[PDB]
């Protein structure tokens, strides 16, 4: 009851190219006024925050669209940040450490949306 036997071969070849730009950390460039001062109070790290403020003052005069003054979900105001790329503590502690947010938004009249990821600093 012998007999043992086996075989197998299969390969191939890809060729890749290359695109890559200057490793840098700074992607962004769009101060509004107060939040900037939020930033600021981050910018002694190496860290980045991105701040965008649209604000939303009032419409045209020939559309309505079935508007009743409200503005909650759209969102014009926006406050992130970018710490060495690897968010772990408590996100609420680097918004809390520049308190920048609900600062310019509130003149917008709808709601905001923040994200903040660092890496951890307790181990």
């Amino acid at each position: 009851m012998r007999g043992s036997h086996h075989h197998h071969h299969h390969g191939s070849h890809v060729i890749s190219s290359i695109a890559s730009r200057g490793s840098m950390a700074e992607h962004q460039l769009g101060p509004i006024a107060g939040a900037i001062k939020s930033k600021v109070e981050a910018a002694l790290s190496p860290t980045h925050f991105k701040l965008i403020n649209d604000s939303h003052k009032h419409a045209g005069h020939y559309a309505r669209d079935g508007s009743t003054a409200s503005d909650a979900g759209e969102t014009h105001f926006r406050l992130e940040v970018t710490s060495d790329a690897f968010k772990g503590l408590t996100l609420v502690k680097r918004h809390q450490l520049i308190y920048g947010l609900l600062s310019d938004e509130f003149k917008a009249g709808l709601h905001a949306l923040a994200m903040t990821t660092k890496t951890p600093a307790e181990q």
